[PDB]
């Protein structure tokens, strides 16, 4: 016992922002029983049925239920224009098909402002210091943030989740931890942001000892 | 059917004697057919019965959200005692146990750093005052802002984030009219955490 359940996952924020990448919506059905293992997917874009999804064969799990995945490739401009993607899942153990819908959050997009903040005077008594990137005033909350210096990725960073601000836009901070020496030697560090409301879906802000 | 969820105290409440920390047992999706709920509470095994149940708010789906509330001792929670909630029903095949306690591990003191607005931002009507709090453990923490002894309220604080060393960090953003910052007012980020001496510290921020 335990009827099937459906989870619908959006594309990754970077994937809709760059045409070289492949944005996808993923419809996952879990807890499919052995007695009723047949699963049917119907896909709709703004209520209109589409037939180009790629559905995988069911995969039995170690708890003896089946998991079935259907992947719908989306056009970047369709996602950014706010189309609604509906996954309809039909199983003979279900009273009625299960429907899940996903889209970009509704609202007018807002351009992020990106500000770099150097380490506090207090922190420069430690061996590692904190380079901060503040990204505020953006909408919707889908965004990507990265760090680099001299063209190469800096991996020792963490980014807060987006946070709803009091004007209804979002903000976040990204913290990059570097060895104090590197900051003191005047290296330039770069915070880069990918968001739909930026020109070319991209901006960069630099930060160095001055 | 009914679902049962247990919630911990607010961090501020466990850190100040004058505040009242509580654990909270909430029950969703309870029907009129079967809307009668019971509660038992236990603390580190040793049962207690100084709890208190509340009014079963009916919700917009013919279900009755029910809630019990157990008051807890500050140092019991900070010493890691477990708090178990058992809700006996009759539409229940069996009773449902649910337990909660403070995150395990050596507490670590937050470092607090204030950062002033970026130069680029100073062309706006309002500016962002930043408070970085890092290196703390557990993630239970409270952050406030004030100026001239009075609370600043137009601020937002990120959730704690797991850092690479296993400690947590967060950021708090206070937004002020740029004129206030230009005048030279002093703004204060205050941080409450169990690993702080007297559970409290302040860092101040002014135009300099
Ligand atoms: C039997 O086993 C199965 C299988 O489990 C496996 O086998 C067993 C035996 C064990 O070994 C087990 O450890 C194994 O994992 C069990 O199946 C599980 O069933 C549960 C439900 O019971 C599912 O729980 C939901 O998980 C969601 C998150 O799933 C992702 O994250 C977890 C890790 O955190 C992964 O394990 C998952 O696979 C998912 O991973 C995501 O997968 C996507 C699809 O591939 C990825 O997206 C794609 O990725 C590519 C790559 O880049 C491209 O980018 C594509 O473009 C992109 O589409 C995605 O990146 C990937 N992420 C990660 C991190 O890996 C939760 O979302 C979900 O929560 C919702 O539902 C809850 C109610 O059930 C609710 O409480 C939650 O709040 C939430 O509700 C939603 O909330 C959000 C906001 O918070 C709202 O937006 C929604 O509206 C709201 N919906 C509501 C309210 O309805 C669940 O927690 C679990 O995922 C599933 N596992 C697997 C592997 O599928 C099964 O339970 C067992 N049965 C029994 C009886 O025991
Ligand atoms: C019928 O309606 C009801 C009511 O909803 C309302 O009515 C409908 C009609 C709509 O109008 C709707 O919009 C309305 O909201 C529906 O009710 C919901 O039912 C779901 C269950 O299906 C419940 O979802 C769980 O939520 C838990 C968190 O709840 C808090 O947060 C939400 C917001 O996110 C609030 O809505 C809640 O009220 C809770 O808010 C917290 O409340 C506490 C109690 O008061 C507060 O603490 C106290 O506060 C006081 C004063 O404020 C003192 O300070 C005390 O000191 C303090 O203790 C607290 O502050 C407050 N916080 C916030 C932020 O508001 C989730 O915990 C839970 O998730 C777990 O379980 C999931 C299973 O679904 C699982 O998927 C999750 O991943 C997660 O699993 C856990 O994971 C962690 C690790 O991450 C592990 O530790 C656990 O082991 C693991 N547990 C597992 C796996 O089991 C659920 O998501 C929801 O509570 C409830 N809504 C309400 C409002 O109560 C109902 O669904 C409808 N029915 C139908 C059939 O449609």
């Amino acid at each position: 016992l335990g009827g099937p359940s459906v989870f619908l996952f959006p594309p990754k924020p970077k994937d809709t922002l760059m045409i070289s990448r492949t944005p996808e919506v993923t419809c996952v059905v879990v807890d499919v029983s052995h007695e009723d293992p047949e699963v049917k997917f119907n896909w709709y874009v703004d209520g209109v049925e589409v037939h180009n999804a790629k559905t995988k064969p069911r995969e039995e799990q170690y708890n003896s239920t089946y998991r079935v995945v259907s992947v719908l490739t989306v056009l970047h401009q369709d996602w950014l224009n706010g189309k609604e993607y509906k996954c309809k899942v039909s199983n003979k153990a279900l009273p009625a098909p299960i429907e899940k819908t996903i889209s970009k959050a509704k609202g007018q997009p807002r351009e992020p402002q990106v500000y770099t903040l150097p380490p506090s005077r207090d922190e420069l008594t430690k061996n590692q210091v904190s380079l901060t990137c503040l990204v505020k005033g953006f909408y919707p909350s889908d965004i990507a943030v990265e760090w680099e210096s001299n063209g190469q990725p800096e991996n020792n960073y963490k980014t807060t989740p987006p946070v709803l601000d009091s004007d209804g836009s979002f903000f976040l901070y990204s913290k990059l931890t570097v060895d104090k020496s590197r900051w003191q030697q005047g290296n330039v560090f770069s915070c880069s942001v990918m968001h739909e409301a930026l020109h070319n879906h991209y901006t960069q802000k630099s930060l160095s000892l001055s």
